[PDB]
């Protein structure tokens, strides 16, 4: 068969491959007939039949026809059914489908072959009210889809008639109503057509391939071929297939099930099935399904042929299956077949499973987790949530996905002061300022009245993987009352609420969360994971918690510790940042550097103590100073300057004026300021190396690693290595001991990328730090652009917010060029990249495809990055 | 000779190219003595001869000695006088000299040859007091620089001689002080060396020699060869030449002369002539010169050879000579010659007459016209500045050069006052801020007290060509009662004040301003340098006065007309901005809209009117909306908002809110305003075509270019492209005629010049803006990074400015790279820059090597820019 391929149970004319001219459905048809399941009989007719017919100016070519009728023939005799025959009745299905997905396609044709008497003799077993409904339905779909009859002129037909008898709900209709109807609607053809209805099946069938070929040149077909740039094609094929249903006695029956537990994942048949009776049924209220079993019981013969059919689709497909099947008189008949949907605790279970049944080897069960389904695992969520509907008082904006479940208490300060007892907080406030960190840090989960997913509480949130619901609306925060009103309910301070991240859902009352898991298949999964994996993954941790939750999220070590996010840890050590900005004397600026110097060598010995074994990386100074000066009107910055460091009113406000800005992303900052203020990397450096020596002392293993930020030529970054080294040597000679340690750079200016090669003779690793790298590129002050990223995104101007996604024709041109420029000059130089990039997929895929060594992103983000990073080697 | 080589008027054994052995200084004079020049005879031992002996050991190589001894033999033979004879007596100068500048080089030694009976028999015609006084200076130069004797130990000796004799002023001692002086000097030679002087002239000599060679591996002659990477060198030169005296009778003396008058250029013999002394008479009171002609009168055989060694010397080095000669009893002879130092008064009309007299070509003309010397020609000077010695009052910086001379005023509103009646006024105030840019701008010339080279005022000032003394501490500006306060003097509004922009002075009083040029020099030099150069030099101007004053510097169009400027042209301009901004309904946002139109037509008519001819590019709104609204107190700019708009409190607040930005360099605006506000480019597009088609129907001939700022995406530049198509086509459906136009976009963004290939299909023209692409690429806010610029400069880290000189190996790639992908997609697309690189020599240079098509730069720049980019060629 050149042009009509037929297929059946065990019997198919094409394969699997034939996507081009069988089309993506009809080589799956032959795959899955080819394979032994029990798909009804059916052929289809090639897309070079297609492109024949439009040549020939729409026109059916020559022997196409006698091809068709040979194909039917040998559909009819494996059924034992003819067409157009009212005592044995053969209906067809009649489908469109080209190799790749394709718009404006003929929509699908259900009961072709219809007729007065067909349906009659289909009435025989099915009933009349169901025969004479689909051959209302037929008509009309037959009607609009190939004879071009608008839906209107049918509709207009069946008002009329509840209009009149009384109802508005058709299944109200009765079977001599459906009759009557059935005459009318053949009227509309004669009305409309100036032709009656085909009553002759092959007319039918004919009409509808001629439609389904014709469906190729649509307008949207046309529009999304141009409008989504594609070529070659040649056209759709058409898939006929034998109809059958489950209406007919109780020996009869539709069902649909996953081949497993598409919530946990076990391996068990999960589903249901109707007896005698159809799909719409339950749509309706007409019939409610019960579970597999009563098919177990009720077709014993059927039940084991599906699970024949179950386990050859695993089989073959490697992978779980979310099925349609119909059992005709004892007869079982598999309809649609997909890979089944499922969460991440079911697909990681899947996926083990199949390994150590030795349906699968390790590199494709990792294809078979996606990074949305691995991000379930790593947060918190409700057992039963479905339990809560009623409970359930609000919807917020999902701004950060995880369960959360505490006491309501509206300060940053009542969250710490819970968190101190151990105890769980819900911090509720109408929005978060830099200020409520530290409490939205202590709380288990936030909830915000204003802002969207780009609000503060959402990215700091996120950045923590910590539950929480933004812009709810529907709340109002009576900060002196101790209480907020959510959806009209009364919340007091000390009251549980809970939270769901992933929906935005406020849950008033504590609801169950999942006990941890113990099964151990993510311990396995994520093995194979990390074998697989070339890039190594790095955390970003500013503290010694963070760094150990890193740890258990299988971090490598530290990619990028912060210096700045340590002294914004308390307003003790930021009234001591201020105090070394406002001293008037370099005797009381060395003093006030002094106790910088406690701090930070104090964090560092606890970083160090939780990275043992394992490097830590860590950036110098990084942001402009004025940054750690407080907001809000000059007057109260000034009074609360002169409070904390001594200054008059007079030198407070002088050197605010001059550590001003006018775009703070890119002046006095990184090393332009260790530069031109070197005491401050030699207070810094000094800090590491006394860290680093006194846990080595203590039997800790350290590998610190010194990154110096902002760096746009070699003699930048010349300036302060040589600086560096030179704190390091005193400390070792005043210790009388030496470690190793390396000394890079975080290439981040767009002429450091320029120059690679002569910054790479200086430094020992790259840490390219996307982010500011994509806002010099883009020329994006990514604080201001939300006003018009939107914009972008809609007009097609964007395809994505490059903050969130690695531009890889620009930003990620400049990340090649680097990488290779550097190595040439010192071939073992290590190249990273530090943010949000390095935990999102589709860039962790770029970098490792580019050939980094390694991406750090935040502590949470890290097994995404460990599965991206695997996946894309697969 | 192979490692001497002497040389005299006429007779040379090197030439002029033989600087590697000969060096710098020793291939000049033989290129000197090799033209007819009377230079007193000498010889130079080769560097191959201090290599030999620094390989040696530091030793004298064979058979050199006896070379250097047959040098002199010919020297003495030469002159008719022998080394270490009283009766005919030979004094020589010992100097070094390697192939290129090469400090810690041995000092140079005058009178070697003196002991104690050539110093009687010197004191024979040139006198006894300076005959011990040279043997005094000699004892000590040659013991300080030749036998490394510390000079404290001579001083120490003279010193005790004054504090005995009763004075500090050595032009006091006698000659039988001199002659007791000298016994003590010999003294110094024994304690210190523990031998006595060499009275040995050849033992002086050799050790001379000697000397010079170890001169070359001087700790700073080191360091400069290793810090200003250098090598192959292999050495210094020694040269040896005899000297001569000036005071040996009337019949001898010294003098000094430019071939030409270094101030004005007339082809005459500048300098003056001293009888019968030298030098060093003048510089202690001893002396005073006489002019030229006193030379003719008494010594007219020498003036005559003077004669012909100034035009031979013309006439081989084409080029204007400063020199110094000395006459020995009638004989001439040439000391040291240089090209000679002159104002752009006087460069320009010597290269004119050089090329007239048939003396060189234009291409060789035009490199005698440094851009220094043509900016003179282009800003207004005073007559006769020595003569306004005793008025000056004060000096502050020389923010921009130019003579200025008019009234005193002290508000920008007085000096639009003065402007309006055609009247000159200095504005004096302390500082300058963008509201006095308006009086600024009226004024003839701006006097601030605070600020320096790069204040407000400064930066303005030098935009414009205009006169600006800044940063004058020495000034307090009383604006109660309208006066200044000027180094304790007393200037009231009215009275008047000249300043001088090149020097920072500020002259009391109205001093002569130079008339203008009459000579027609200028005109035929600046076609020369026209002819030449192959890059287009355009204008940056937005009002039809600077179009004007572009086009009578020379301008071929405008490359950059900003649209923003023409709405801070006026309050009410700006205000119907405001009124736009703060538009509370589509309606009144739209009547907003319109108001601008007229006056964007308007300004374009007249920018069009002017520019008849010639093309011009106007660039669409480019800064944030936020730029426009009133600065102060919040409460202030929401007071001054409601009441210019209507809108209440809280709107102006709100909106105010909306508008701020973190940075406001990469945030909503340019083409992404234009974007998510198509209404303002269809604004601006219809004004330009209607304005160019209402001045196309008046005769004028319109070349209109509308520029797209800040595109980084082919995709942003096609919506705005496809907006002023249509716009364009509307218009001149309306109209009923069309024209011609381009447009084309501004590459600033790195992004944009790496997918410069894609956004060249939708330009038709590339106009760099190196500013904003400095800004990105080196991440440096020009407006924040000045706090640390001087310290990178000091410490090596740049070796200048990205924004005053275009940074080749960085921006310049992004440039080159722009440049060729952009042209490989549009063959013939246009590419130009628009800054103040486009009017910086170097940046200049590098343009025209990089392919460009022009350079735009300010009104004034354009000259300067016009002859760069001829220079580059030549
Ligand atoms: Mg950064
Ligand atoms: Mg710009």
């Amino acid at each position: 068969k050149k042009r009509v391929f037929h297929f059946g149970k065990g019997k198919s004319e094409g394969n699997k491959t034939m996507k081009e001219l069988l089309g993506g459905k009809g080589a799956n048809l032959a795959e899955m007939a080819s394979i032994g399941l029990s798909v009804p009989p059916g052929f289809t007719v090639s897309t070079e039949a297609c492109q024949q017919y439009q040549d020939a100016g729409c026109a059916l070519p020559a022997g196409l026809w006698a091809e068709i009728v040979d194909g039917l023939q040998w559909v009819e005799e494996y059924m034992g059914a003819t067409l157009g025959d009212p005592q044995r009745p053969l209906l067809l299905s009649v489908r469109s489908g080209a190799a790749v997905s394709m718009p404006g396609m003929m929509d699908t044709v259900l009961n072709l072959g219809l007729n007065d008497e067909v349906a009659a003799g289909l009435a025989a077993k099915s009933g009349e009210r169901f025969a004479y409904d689909s051959f209302r339905r037929f008509l009309d779909m037959f009607g609009n889809v190939v004879m071009d009859i608008p839906r209107s002129l049918f509709e207009e037909k069946l008002e009329h008639m509840k209009e009149s008898k009384g109802l508005k709900n058709d299944t109200d209709l009765t079977a001599s109503d459906l009759k009557e109807l059935v005459g009318q609607y053949k009227e509309v053809y004669l009305s409309a057509k100036g032709e009656p209805f085909p009553s002759d099946p092959k007319k039918q069938l004919e009409l509808a391939v001629l439609a389904v070929f014709n469906s190729w040149e649509s307008p949207r077909a046309k529009k999304y071929r141009s409008i989504n740039q594609i070529t070659g094609l040649r056209g759709t094929a058409v898939n006929v297939q034998c109809m059958v249903f489950g209406n007919m006695g109780n020996t009869s029956g539709t069902g649909v099930l996953f081949t497993r537990n598409p919530n946990t994942g076990e391996k068990k048949l999960y589903g249901e099935f109707l007896v005698n009776a159809q799909g719409e049924d339950v749509v309706a209220g007409i019939r409610t399904p019960e579970d597999l079993d009563a098919m177990k019981n009720l077709m014993p013969q059927a039940y084991d042929e599906l699970v024949e059919n179950c386990n050859i689709l695993e089989s073959h497909y490697k992978e779980m299956q979310d099925i349609e099947f119909t059992v005709q008189e004892n007869r079982l008949w598999m309809l649609q077949c997909r890979t089944g949907k499922r969460t991440g605790k079911s697909a990681v279970k899947i996926a083990v499973d199949m390994v150590n049944e030795g349906l699968v080897e390790p590199r494709s069960a990792i294809k078979m987790v996606e990074p949305g389904h691995l991000d379930q695992l790593l947060h918190p969520q409700f057992e039963n949530p479905s339990a809560y509907k009623d409970q359930v008082i609000a919807t917020g904006l999902p701004a950060s996905p995880g369960a959360a479940v505490g006491q309501v208490v509206f300060t940053a300060e009542d969250a710490e002061a819970w968190h101190s007892q151990g105890k769980a907080a819900i911090l509720v406030r109408a929005e978060t300022s830099p200020e409520d960190v530290g409490g939205m840090h202590a709380a288990v989960g936030i909830l915000t009245e204003r802002g969207g997913m780009t609000s503060h509480a959402a990215v700091v949130a996120r950045g923590w993987g910590k539950c929480c619901v933004s812009g709810c609306s529907g709340i109002r925060v009576n900060d002196a009352e101790k209480l907020v009103t959510i959806g009209g309910h009364v919340l007091r301070e000390g009251e549980w609420l809970s939270l769901n991240g992933s929906t935005g859902e406020v849950i008033l009352g504590k609801q169950p969360l999942s006990p941890p898991a113990l099964s151990g298949d993510l311990g396995t999964f994520m093995a194979w994971v990390d074998d697989v994996r070339k890039l190594k993954v790095l955390a970003n941790a500013d503290t010694p918690d963070d760094a150990l939750t890193a740890r258990n999220n299988g971090a490598q070590g530290i990619g990028l510790c912060r210096t700045e996010h340590m002294f914004f840890a308390s307003d003790e050590r930021i009234k001591a940042v201020r105090q070394m900005i406002m001293a008037p004397t370099l005797e009381l600026r060395q003093q006030a550097l002094d106790r910088l110097l406690p701090y930070q060598r104090s964090d560092f010995e606890g970083i160090f103590r939780a990275m043992d074994g394992l490097p830590v990386t860590i950036r110098l100074l990084d942001p402009p100073l004025h940054e750690f000066l407080p907001e809000g009107n000059i007057e109260d910055i000034v009074s609360e300057l002169c409070a904390e460091t001594g200054a008059n009113q007079e030198d407070a406000l002088a050197r605010i004026e001059k550590l001003s800005e006018v775009n703070p992303m890119l002046g006095f900052r990184g090393c332009r300021l260790g530069i031109s203020y070197p005491e401050l990397t030699e207070m810094q450096a000094r800090a590491i190396f006394e860290a680093a020596i006194a846990m080595t002392n203590q039997g800790v293993q350290v590998f610190p690693e010194i990154m110096v930020p902002l760096v746009g030529t070699p003699q930048e970054l010349g300036h302060q290595v040589t600086l560096i080294r030179q704190v390091a040597e005193k400390v070792f000679a005043n210790v009388g001991k030496t470690i190793g340690y390396k000394v890079g750079t975080m290439i981040e200016i767009p002429r450091a990328a320029l120059v690679a090669d002569e910054i790479a003779e200086q430094a020992e690793f790259f840490s390219f730090g996307t982010n500011d790298l994509t806002q010099m590129t883009f020329g994006y002050s990514r604080d201001d652009v939300g006003k018009f990223i939107p914009v972008y995104l809609a007009q097609g101007i964007l395809q994505h917010d490059p903050f969130e996604v690695l531009d890889q024709r620009g930003v990620g041109e400049l990340v090649k060029f680097a990488t290779e420029r550097g190595r040439k000059a010192r071939p073992n130089l290590k190249v990273g990249i530090c943010g949000e990039h390095g935990g999102e997929p589709s860039s962790v895929a770029f970098f490792a495809k580019a050939g980094l060594d390694y991406v750090s992103c935040s502590p949470f983000r890290v097994p995404i990055a460990r599965l991206a990073a695997a996946q894309v080697l697969v």
